[PDB]
Formats: structure tokens, C-alpha cells, sequence
């Protein structure tokens, strides 16, 4: 698992303190995204009203600082689960950036920051479940996701919650949730997940192109056919979007992405036998199609 | 989880020299990077590397940091390291240090083409002095490093891939981990073997993860486990090892020495399908220091 170099979001993380509750924020040109439960104590977190909450607030009611520097709130308004504070000084570090939102199996980078401060950068994978394994700790949230290509840093993930179950869910840059998710302090269940198909196509790709290909066979299937019997093996079904951004690593094999599933379906019902592709018995599911070529 | 990137992509630059192309790195008015960088393909094989400096003229060396050049005005080699004296001061440059690390250590690589930085990662130094990055060609010249507060310890710089396709390069003084030597030949390394303290952290960190189907009520001493750590190519367990794994140990409710009976038990049987954080192979590169931040 390889991230991306964090330096252009690092320059971007700041913290935004509403009383006692501290977390992160983003700060691009002259604007702050943060999740708005901030604005939440804990006798409103079992379940809040947001817009309520947000008229007894004022701009002066918001701590902004980059370090131990203040920034100044000029202004506030709530998108979905965010907060976006007008501040008074555009960030000089602001990269080219664009806010996306991304699909279930696709990988990303967080920058865990805590009190505004950077403490790690790791790589994961949005699973099917829109959840999210990461190692995020009290004071995490506004802590972000993001993939970098060129010069331009593509955000696509706020963190704001941990499950039950220990998994992580949060929202894209304009505060809809991936996933059934709210950000009330109630207990909520992840759907069950299932195995990033697109994913391990990739890597059995990968595992072609190293010269690991025992696995092929000389049969074809429809999409359709894969589809049902991948499901009946706790499968993504795959979507034409999967199939499309397959077609680099089908050109530089010449395997055809629907022979590729037909090899997949034969691993599925049959078994390894007892061998190993790219030194593993298990198939691998969180490297993207993008993530084999890197 | 490696560390944080940005104060080490602000000293990443390019060097050239003829038709070879790496990174360096610019801290204050140096840059340091490979000394292979100097080197040919008539070269290659035996290259007499004082002897090559001595014909290089400061105007030999291409540096680029970013759209910017910047003029060599001195060269020095130190061990497999050439520093690079330029006419200008780095003001991203970070305070900083250079170490050598313990083999069992971990640090962050920033992978770096053309003085650009592509990529991060966690990497531990192997205990036979290689390390399993992804590195390719132009590759050479990333540095690893740790950070504590606001100082980077800098701790490696990539030189060469093994056939076997693990990794081999200096400290920050120019000396190689291990045996290797910065001449294009097909080099093996010793035996690895497996860094028994990380296995424990990390068998600890799934406990913390509410994981616990591998632990057991058997126990152990300390010289039995080793006996059969050792049989398996693990490390052995020191007691400053068993003394590092105490916060864990505390963490947990659970004694060193019972997570070593846990350890050789996986060993003997195996996991028989099971698996521990995802893995079906016991992970050996998060340290204990690691596994608690
Ligand atoms: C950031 O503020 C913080 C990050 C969390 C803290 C611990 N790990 C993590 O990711 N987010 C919250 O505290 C969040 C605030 C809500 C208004 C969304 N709540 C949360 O994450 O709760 C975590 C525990 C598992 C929740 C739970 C279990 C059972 C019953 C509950 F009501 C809640
Ligand atoms: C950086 O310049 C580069 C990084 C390498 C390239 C491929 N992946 C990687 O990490 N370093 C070298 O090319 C290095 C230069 C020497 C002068 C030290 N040589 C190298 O990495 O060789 C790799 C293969 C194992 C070499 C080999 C096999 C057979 C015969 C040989 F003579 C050499």
C-alpha cells in the first residue's frame, strides 16, 4: 500500500474549536470545511438539531487557527453534514484542488490529523459497505481523503464517525455521507460488505503481467452470467464503469476483461487447489486498477 | 501508517549527470545523492569512483529543483554518498538529523522520480539489511526517514534492487546497510529471518482490535520460545525486547511471555486458514513503539 505525499493537504489542515470540542478543518482560498458537530455539545449529540444549533451561532462563536495563529470567521454557512467558514485570509498554500466524490473499491490517502496537526498518512479503500478501515482516534474528525494526479489534489473524504463495529464513515467535501449514514451519536450498523470484484481483477492483471498466470483458461462468459454467480459468492457485481477503467491493464496483457471474469469464476468455484497468485493464497481486494500500474 | 510527507518533499530536487538521472536531497546548501549518478556503462562493473570524481567538473552536474537550476559550486564523496555544494540555501530545509537505523527499525520512504515525489510508504530495515520497497528505475536518491515532533531523522537513501527484487542502499553518510556495493552486479543477501519483537506488537495491536483466536493458556521462558523462534528463522527475543512490549503488555492483560506462547504455537501448527488483521501471513514490519502512536 502505497499513499500518496501528503505535503499539499498538510498545508491545508487547520483546527476549529466550538467551546470544548476541537477537531479538524480544511482550509482552501479564503474558506474552512469542517463537519459540522462541531457546533454539538454532548447533551445535543444523542441527536441534534443542526439547523437550531446553527442559529444560535455566530461567527465569533467560531476558533479557527492554523498552529497558534487565529483566523478570522467572516462567515458561516451549513452544506449537508459541513460547515464552511468564510475566513479573512486565503490559505498562500492552496494546491489546484477539486472535490470529488468517489465509488465503493476505489483507494484514496487520509492525512490523520489531530488539534490540526498531521500524525500519519495511510491508503484505504472505500469498501462496498461505504465504510472505511482506518485507525482513527478521538479528535480525528475533518481529518481528510484524497488522490493526487498532476498537480491537482482531488478531495474526497471528511472523516466523522466510528461504528459499533470499529470501522470508519464520513462524508465527501460537500457533507453527503457515503453510505446510510448520520452523524448523530446513535448505534449504526454497516450493511454486510462484500469483495471488491474490480479490485481483484486488477490484481490478478498484476499478477499476469509479473508472469503469475496459471490461472487462465481458455473459456469467455457475459457480464451478466459473472454478475450472478460472483453475487452468489459475496462479490461485487461489476459495473461498466469496472469495466472500463480495466482496459488499461486488458491492453497491456491483451486479456480481455470478460476472460479475466471467466478465470475469476473458476477460481470462485473450484479453489486455488492449493496454490498461491503473487505469493498469496488469498485474493487480494483493495488495489485499484490505478494502484497496480503505480 | 507512514509519516506525514510534506517536509521532505520541500528538499527533494533532481540531479543529473550525462545520460543518468536521480533525486537528491537539499538541505541548507548541500545536496546529497547517489554517487553512482557519475557513472556510465563502461562503468558500471568496477567503477573507481575517486577516480571518476577527479574528471567531474562542478559544471557536469545538472540540479534542478523544481522549474529552478541550481549551480553546483562544489563536490565532496563521502562513502556511496556525493555532496553536492550549491550556490543556493534550501529555506524549506527542516531541522533535521542524520542516523543510522537498527535493523528491526521502522521508517517512511518517500519515493521520488525526477526530483518528484510519487509516493509514501512504511518500510522496516530487514535484519539482513534490505528493505521491501517498490522502488523502480530513477528511484535513487529517495530518502527514508522517521519524525519526532518537529525534527526529521533521516535514515536512508535508495541505491540499488536486488534480483530478488528487495531493496539496498546507505545511511546518510554514505554507508550501505548490509554487504552490498554500489556496482551493477547481481548481488544476494543473507537469509532473512523474521523480526520477532514486531510479530509480538503486532499480535498485540489485533488483540487491541478485539482479535484474539490465536492466544492460548500454554506459556513459556524466554530461552524455550527463542529455541523455537530460532528453529523458524525468527529473530531471537532480547529482554530490552520483552521490556519495549511492556505498554502493550499492560494494555492487554496480557504477559509477554503468554503472547510468545501464542507466537509458537502459530509457528508449530500454523494459522489453518484463519487469519489476524487481514492477513494470512504473521506481519513483522510494525514495531511496538509503531503500534502504539
Ligand atoms: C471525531 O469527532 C470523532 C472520531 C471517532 C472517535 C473515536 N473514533 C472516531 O472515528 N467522531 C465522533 O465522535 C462521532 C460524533 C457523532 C456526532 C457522529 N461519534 C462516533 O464516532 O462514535 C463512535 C462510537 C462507536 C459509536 C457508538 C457506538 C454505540 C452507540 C453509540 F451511540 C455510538
Ligand atoms: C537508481 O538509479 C536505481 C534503482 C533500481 C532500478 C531498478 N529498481 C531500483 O531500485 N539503481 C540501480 O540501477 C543500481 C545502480 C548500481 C550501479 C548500484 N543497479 C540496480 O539496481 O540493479 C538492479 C538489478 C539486480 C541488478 C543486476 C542483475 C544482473 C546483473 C547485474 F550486473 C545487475
Amino acid at each position: 500500500k502505497m499513499a500518496f505525499p501528503s505535503g499539499k493537504v498538510e498545508g491545508c489542515m487547520v483546527q476549529v474549536t466550538c467551546g470544548t470540542t476541537t477537531l479538524n478543518g480544511l482550509w482552501l482560498d479564503d474558506v474552512v470545511y469542517c463537519p459540522r458537530h462541531v457546533i454539538c455539545t454532548s447533551e445535543d449529540m444523542l441527536n441534534p438539531n443542526y439547523e437550531d444549533l446553527l442559529i444560535r451561532k455566530s461567527n465569533h462563536n467560531f476558533l479557527v487557527q492554523a498552529g497558534n495563529v487565529q483566523l478570522r470567521v467572516i462567515g458561516h454557512s451549513m452544506q449537508n453534514c459541513v460547515l464552511k467558514l468564510k475566513v479573512d485570509t486565503a490559505n498562500p498554500k492552496t494546491p489546484k484542488y477539486k472535490f470529488v466524490r468517489i465509488q465503493p473499491g476505489q483507494t484514496f490517502s487520509v492525512l490523520a490529523c489531530y488539534n490540526g496537526s498531521p500524525s500519519g498518512v495511510y491508503q484505504c479503500a472505500m469498501r462496498p459497505n461505504f465504510t472505511i478501515k482506518g485507525s482513527f482516534l478521538n479528535g480525528s474528525c475533518g481529518s481528510v481523503g484524497f488522490n493526487i494526479d498532476y498537480d491537482c489534489v482531488s478531495f474526497c473524504y471528511m472523516h466523522h464517525m466510528e461504528l459499533p463495529t470499529g470501522v470508519h464513515a464520513g462524508t465527501d467535501l460537500e457533507g453527503n455521507f457515503y453510505g446510510p449514514f448520520v452523524d448523530r451519536q446513535t448505534a449504526q450498523a454497516a450493511g454486510t460488505d462484500t469483495t471488491i470484484t474490480v479490485n481483484v481483477l486488477a490484481w490478478l492483471y498484476a499478477a499476469v503481467i509479473n508472469g503469475d498466470r496459471w490461472f487462465l483458461n481458455r473459456f469467455t462468459t457475459t457480464l451478466n452470467d459473472f454478475n450472478l454467480v460472483a453475487m452468489k459468492y459475496n462479490y461485487e457485481p461489476l459495473t461498466q464503469d469496472h469495466v472500463d477503467i480495466l482496459g488499461p491493464l486488458s491492453a497491456q496483457t491483451g486479456i480481455a476483461v470478460l476472460d479475466m471474469c471467466a478465470s475469476l469464476k473458476e477460481l470462485l468455484q473450484n479453489g486455488m487447489n492449493g496454490r498461491t497468485i503473487l505469493g498469496s493464497a488469498l485474493l487480494e481486494d483493495e488495489f485499484t486498477p490505478f494502484d497496480v500500474v503505480r
